[PDB]
C-alpha cells in the first residue's frame, strides 16, 4: 500500500478538508482507499459510543466501507491534547494498537493516509509523542499549510524538524483558510520556495468535492 | 552588555508584552537598558514619520532616553512580512545596518534586549531570514510561549531549531493569552518539562507594570 502522514502547521488549518480532497483524489484515480486517525480528542456522544467529527470525515470519504473503530481506535471526548485526557481517562494510547490498526486498514486498502491529532510534536504520554510513532513507521509525510500571517515561520519549523528526523516530506498542500487577501501571490512564492518538497494543489476558501485541486501525480 | 533575542512561538502571542516585562526587571535590578526593533512592519504615520507601536513599547520601557531610529532603523507602514515590503518599497534590509545598530546601543546600554519582526524564520529578503542574522550575532535567545492549545508542538519546534542552529536558549516566558481555562497547570507542567530552558516566569492574562512577574536571577 502507499501510505501517507498528513499534518499541519497549526491548528485550524484545515487539515481535515485537504485530507478529504486527497482521499478525492486518489479514488479517482482508482486506489482502494482508507482514512486512518489513530487518536482523537474532541468528540460527541451518539448511542453508539464517542465519535469525532473528522475521523467521520475520514470514515466517508474512504472507497472501502469501513467500521468507525477501525478508522479510529481512540476517541476522547475532551479538547485537549491527547496525553493529558489519556491519563485522565487512565486510557493508555499504546504504540502497538496505533500499529495494528495501520496494518489492518493494509489489509484491505492499498492506499492509506494517516491524520495525526494537533501538529508534529503532540504529546501522546509523558515520554512519548506522536512524532516518534510517525518516525518508527517510517511514514512519508504531506504538510498542510493554512495561507495566512504567520505561516511562512511555521511552515519552514515542521519542514525543517521533519527532515532533521530522516523522514520524506512528501509534498505539501496550501489551504486557503480566509477570503482572498492582499499578498496572497506572494504568501505563495516565498512558501514555493522555502518548502523543500512538491506543492501537491490549492484547496480554495469555502465557508465538499475538491479531489480536483490536488494533482497526486506529483506523490 | 548583555544582549538577548526574544522570540514567539506565534504571532499574536504577546511577545512586546514579555519584552517590556524584561527590560522592567532588568532596570530594577540596576541595568542602564535598550530595547532594539531592527525591522517593524504595521506602522502609523505622524509628523516625524512612520511608527510602529512595539517599538515606541521598547522605547519608554528602556531606562536610557533614546531617539526613536536608534530603537527602531527600519519601519514599514503595511503589517506584512518584511521582505515583501522591503522589495516593494525598493529598501533594502542589510545586515550591517541591523549590526551597526546593536553596536551603537552598546556603547550606551549594559543590558540590550533585541525583538524580532515575527517568528524565527521571518524572511528579510529572499536569500536571507532573521534566524540568519541572529545566528550571526551569536545571540542568547528568550521565547515567548502563549499558552493556548497548540502551543506544545509551536514552542517544541521552536526550541529545536534554535538549538539545532547552535545558539542558547537562555529561557522561555509563559504570558496567559486567554482568561484561565480548564486544563492551564496541566499545560504549564508539560511546557516546564520539555523546553529545554529554564521558565523566567508566567505573565497573567490582563486585557502595565509587570516586571515583578520575571525572575531575572535564571538568565
Ligand atoms: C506584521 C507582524 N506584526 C510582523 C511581521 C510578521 C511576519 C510573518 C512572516 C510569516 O508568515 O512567517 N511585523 C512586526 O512585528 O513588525
Ligand atoms: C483538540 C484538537 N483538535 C486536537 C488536539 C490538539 C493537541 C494540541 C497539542 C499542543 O498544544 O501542541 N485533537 C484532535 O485533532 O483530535
Amino acid at each position: 500500500s502507499k501510505r501517507y502522514f498528513v499534518t499541519g502547521t497549526d491548528t485550524e488549518v484545515g487539515k481535515t478538508v485537504a485530507s478529504c480532497a486527497l482521499l478525492q483524489a486518489a479514488k479517482a484515480a482508482g486506489y482502494r482507499t482508507a482514512g486512518y486517525k489513530p487518536v482523537a480528542s474532541g468528540s460527541e456522544k451518539t448511542p453508539e459510543g464517542l465519535r469525532n467529527s473528522d475521523a467521520l470525515a475520514l470514515q466517508r470519504n474512504s472507497s472501502l466501507q469501513l467500521d468507525y473503530a477501525t478508522v479510529n481506535p481512540y476517541t476522547f471526548a475532551e479538547p485537549t491534547s491527547p496525553h493529558i485526557i489519556s491519563a485522565q481517562e487512565g486510557r493508555p494510547i499504546e504504540s502497538l494498537v496505533m500499529s495494528a490498526g495501520l496494518r489492518a486498514l493494509e489489509q484491505q486498502a492499498d492506499w492509506v493516509l494517516v491524520e495525526g491529532a494537533g501538529g508534529w510534536f503532540t504529546p501522546l504520554s509523558d515520554t512519548f509523542t506522536f512524532a516518534d510513532w510517525v518516525t518508527q513507521e517510517q511514514l512519508p509525510v504531506i504538510l498542510v499549510v493554512g495561507v495566512k500571517l504567520g505561516c511562512i515561520n511555521h511552515a519552514m519549523l515542521t519542514a525543517q524538524v521533519i527532515q532533521h528526523a530522516g523522514l520524506t516530506l512528501a509534498g505539501w498542500v496550501a489551504n486557503d483558510v480566509t477570503p482572498p487577501g492582499k499578498r496572497h501571490a506572494e504568501y505563495m512564492t516565498t512558501l514555493t520556495r522555502m518548502i523543500p518538497a512538491p506543492l501537491l494543489g490549492e484547496i480554495p476558501w469555502l465557508a465538499a468535492a475538491t479531489g480536483k485541486y490536488i494533482n497526486l501525480a506529483l506523490l
